[PDB]
């Protein structure tokens, strides 16, 4: 017998305590090793609800996040609420590892295993956990990398889909890779991202007929972002320790719906930080090939507004707000409080 409730969870991860990694040195000090034999009990007959959008499991990962953040990637100059503080920047070792979420004694988590479970109301087939999976933080805007995939269908994620101002996680069921490169030889900061046009224009076609099944078969438009900051405009991301922004307008245009697609990519050293607490500068890009393989697991869209009256919806990437990162991943689970 249980009730929702909310308490300071803990991390497990099989990080290395060797490892110069910064992933691998927080969760070596914050974290405990995972259980290789973890327990899942499934509820029967058990129908429970369940809110991804009010999770304070959402909240807790994003301080873990914002604390590793803090310790292993301090800018040479971080500019903040009127304030300047500067320090050292050295290079480091940056990728991350898995981490899982963990209930102490008196709690459990539910998780949700219905299979197009949208991420709010009720779950039918429900387990309880003492951990979530291996979740690596990976922060970014635009397109979510190295994710969970959907087990079956695409599935649309929003608060409210009827309110524009309110982000959509789409969640996708197939993989498409994003090759992004800063060659080894010029202009140091220039790059660029490759990605299969056939695969994506086809998981894209196949977005676009999920979204007419919650918007009454309106036709459905992409169009790149509106404005706001660099960090939303493009795909941001942290490769290597280095901070790559990538235009996606090759991959927002409505008129693919076969080659590869070469986005345009750039390495900032000066960025707003997504912690949303000012600006920051970094060291210039290390020497040679900087180059991340990623796994397009997930889109986060905007809607725009005003066209009520019209047959189109036109949905543009967005993000920024690094909770909806963390969101896409947790969105199965919740922490109960057990008698
Ligand atoms: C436009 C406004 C006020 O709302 C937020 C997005 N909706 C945006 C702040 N968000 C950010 O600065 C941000 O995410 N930056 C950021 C920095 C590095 C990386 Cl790798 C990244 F993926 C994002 O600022
Ligand atoms: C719940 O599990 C049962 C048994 O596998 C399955 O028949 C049913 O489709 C599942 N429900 C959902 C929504 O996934
Ligand atoms: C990338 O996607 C493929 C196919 O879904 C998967 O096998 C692989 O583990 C993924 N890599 C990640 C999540 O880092
Ligand atoms: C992915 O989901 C879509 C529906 O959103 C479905 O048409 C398609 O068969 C699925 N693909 C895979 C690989 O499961
Ligand atoms: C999720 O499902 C519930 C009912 O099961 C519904 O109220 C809600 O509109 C759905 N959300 C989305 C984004 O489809
Ligand atoms: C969803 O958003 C619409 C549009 O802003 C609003 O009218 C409605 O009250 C919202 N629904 C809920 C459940 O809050
Ligand atoms: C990434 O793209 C580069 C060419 O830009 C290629 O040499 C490399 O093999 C690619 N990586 C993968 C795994 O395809
Ligand atoms: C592009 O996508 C197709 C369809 O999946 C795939 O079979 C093909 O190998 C890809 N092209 C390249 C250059 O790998
Ligand atoms: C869209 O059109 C299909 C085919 O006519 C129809 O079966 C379905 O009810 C419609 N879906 C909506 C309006 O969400
Ligand atoms: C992306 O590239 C297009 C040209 O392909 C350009 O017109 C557009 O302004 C770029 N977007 C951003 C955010 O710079
Ligand atoms: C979208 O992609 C198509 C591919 O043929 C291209 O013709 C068109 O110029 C692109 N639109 C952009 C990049 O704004
Ligand atoms: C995604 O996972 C791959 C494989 O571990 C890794 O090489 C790549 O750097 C990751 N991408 C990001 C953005 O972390």
């Amino acid at each position: 017998v249980w009730k929702d409730a909310d308490t300071t969870l803990f991390c497990a991860s099989d990080a290395k305590a060797h490892e110069t990694e910064v992933h691998n040195v927080w969760a070596t000090h914050a974290c405990v090793p995972t259980d290789p034999n973890p327990q899942e009990i499934h509820l029967e007959n058990v129908t429970e609800n369940f809110n991804m959008w009010k999770n304070n499991m959402v909240e807790q990962m994003q301080e873990d996040v914002i604390s590793l953040w803090d310790q292993s990637l301090q800018p040479c100059v971080k500019l903040t609420g009127g304030s300047v503080i500067k320090q050292a920047c050295p290079k480091i070792s940056f990728d991350p590892i898995p981490i899982h979420y963990c209930t102490p004694a008196g709690y459990v988590i539910l998780k949700c295993n219905d299979k197009n479970f949208n991420g709010t109301g009720p779950c039918k087939n429900v387990s309880s956990v003492q951990c979530t999976h291996g979740i690596k933080p990976v922060v970014s805007t635009q397109l979510l990398l190295n994710g969970s995939l959907a087990e079956e269908e695409i599935i649309i994620r929003s608060e409210n889909l009827t309110n524009n101002a309110k982000t959509i996680i789409v969640h996708l069921n197939k993989s498409v890779e994003i090759n992004c490169t800063r060659p080894s030889n010029g202009d140091i900061r220039k790059a660029y991202c490759e990605i299969n046009g056939t695969k994506w224009n086809k998981v894209l076609k196949q977005v676009t007929e999920k979204l007419k099944e919650h918007f009454n078969n309106k036709t459905i438009i992409f169009q790149p972002p509106s404005g706001g900051d660099l960090e939303i405009t493009m795909h941001s991301f942290n490769c290597r320790g280095e901070f790559f922004y990538c235009n996606t307008t090759q991959l927002f245009n409505n008129t693919c719906i076969n080659g590869t697609i070469t986005l345009p990519c750039k390495i900032k050293q000066i960025i707003n930080m997504w912690q949303g607490t000012g600006q920051a500068m970094y060291a210039p890009p290390i020497d040679g090939k900087i180059n991340c393989v990623s796994n397009i697991t997930g889109i986060l869209l905007t809607r725009d507004g005003g066209a009520n009256n019209t047959s189109n919806e036109t949905f543009r990437p967005g993000g920024g707000n690094i909770k909806d990162n963390w969101r896409s991943e947790l969105y199965k689970y919740k922490v109960v409080q057990i008698e």
